[PDB]
């Protein structure tokens, strides 16, 4: 009876910020943060290690990293359905990214950049396809695309304060942005989960700094939710 | 309601020879051969490849092969439990190994001979717990039948099994695989991430003496074992 809405958007688009803003604005409203952002305790010590290796050597470590990331996401999102919103009136949980951006943006990207050979890729896909066919549970009631140019998205990357991330190209973001535009806006991308061809989507221009001014976003957020 | 029985032992000790004989005695018994055995569908290509990839460079492919081998088992065992044995009156499902074979025999040996690194093995264990408890609950065993054999018999049998890419698969390896079965199934040193297993019955068969035409004492022991359940 909880509505599930994934917030999607290229690295540094403004998600962790928007999802936090939104948390403060209702008791029916809860977030699930991104675990690799938690990495970015048994899981922390492990994601901690693989993400570092992800950087140090990506073609050895990408499979291992995509599989754990997804496992941790699924684990974290299930923990949220229990821990919250048992009582509330119109409960909403805002997932920070989804199992679907795990496969069709990041892992895909890694494959296309040759960080996963075909066996790793078809093994991951099998792994992903089977696992999530077991579960309607985490299935998304809707999506909010938080759209931000790599121009915007590089301009935003600098500020955050993280030793591990400071080096990331722009061309990279143009693959993800492209991967993001094709799935969420241009709406072409094929997926093996059919309902992703018909889940309600909302695209919000997150270009302007929305930290000191966000009401307009939230209205469309609220107006979007009153339709699902 | 269906009984689930795991058949455990060393590479080419005869778990397929036994399992292949038990399925044919009774309408009510069926068999779930392990994933890996078949690897010597897209899971077939996936499996042959990851298998040869791992031979060359265990240190590179142990985590991958290992995670793939055990998802494929959880899947196969679940399908039989919810598919096969439709109206048997006394229903027994014999597994060719189990998801403890995978982890506490094969994953442990590979981690402990440095084909998996610390992070690889700790992720594996984390995934393994969770793959079983979301998806693998109704695979809980009612017993284990352990084909116990000395480490030497097996190499001979790999020459008999003909398998060329294990043509001279090392002796020393079989000997390693051999000491973890004892601890697990003979003494109970190897306590595990799994509560019910401590109090789970185990039938042990010394199968050094060849038996492919003389399996009736061994088959008598199983029927006795099944009744205490
Ligand atoms: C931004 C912190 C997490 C990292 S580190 C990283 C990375 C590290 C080293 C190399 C790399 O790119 C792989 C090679 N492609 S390339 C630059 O065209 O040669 C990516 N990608 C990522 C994003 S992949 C990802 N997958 C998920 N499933 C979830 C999630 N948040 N991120
Ligand atoms: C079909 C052959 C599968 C292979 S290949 C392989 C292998 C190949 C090359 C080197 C290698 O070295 C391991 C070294 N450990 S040692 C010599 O005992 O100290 C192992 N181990 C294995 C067994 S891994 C495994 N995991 C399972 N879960 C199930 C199963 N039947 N087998
Ligand atoms: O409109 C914005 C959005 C984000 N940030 C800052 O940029 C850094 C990273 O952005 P964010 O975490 O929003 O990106 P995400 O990874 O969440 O998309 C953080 O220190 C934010 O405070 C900002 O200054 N203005
Ligand atoms: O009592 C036996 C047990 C095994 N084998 C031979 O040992 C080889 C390997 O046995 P299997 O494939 O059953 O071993 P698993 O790995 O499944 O234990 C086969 O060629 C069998 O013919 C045999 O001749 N008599």
């Amino acid at each position: 009876r909880i509505k599930k809405i994934s917030i999607e958007g290229n690295i540094a688009a403004g998600k962790s910020t928007f999802v936090n803003i939104l948390k403060q604005l209702s008791e029916d409203w809860e977030v699930v943060p991104e675990p690799v952002a938690r990495w970015s305790t048994m899981e922390q010590k492990n994601g901690g290690n693989v993400l570092q290796m992800m950087y140090e050597k990506p073609e050895r470590w990408s499979f291992t990293f995509q599989t754990y990331a997804c496992l941790s996401r699924i684990r974290a999102q299930l923990a949220s359905l229990n821990g919250k919103l048992k009582d509330a009136e119109k409960p909403v949980l805002f997932f920070e990214r989804s199992v679907y951006s795990d496969r069709y943006i990041f892992a895909s990207n890694l494959y296309e950049s040759e960080s996963m050979n075909e066996t790793e890729w078809t093994i991951y896909q099998d792994w992903h396809d089977w696992m999530n066919n077991q579960f309607q549970s985490l299935e998304l009631d809707g999506i909010i695309y938080l759209q931000a140019t790599p121009e915007t998205c590089l301009h935003r990357i600098y500020l955050r304060g993280r030793n591990e991330e400071q080096g990331i190209p722009l061309e990279y973001l143009e693959k993800l942005h492209y991967k993001h535009e094709s799935w969420l806006l241009h709406r072409t991308l094929k997926t093996n989960f059919d309902y992703l061809q018909e889940v309600p989507i909302l695209t919000l221009d997150v270009n302007e700094d929305f930290k000191d001014k966000y009401e307009s976003l939230v209205e469309k957020v609220k107006e979007f939710l009153s339709t699902l």
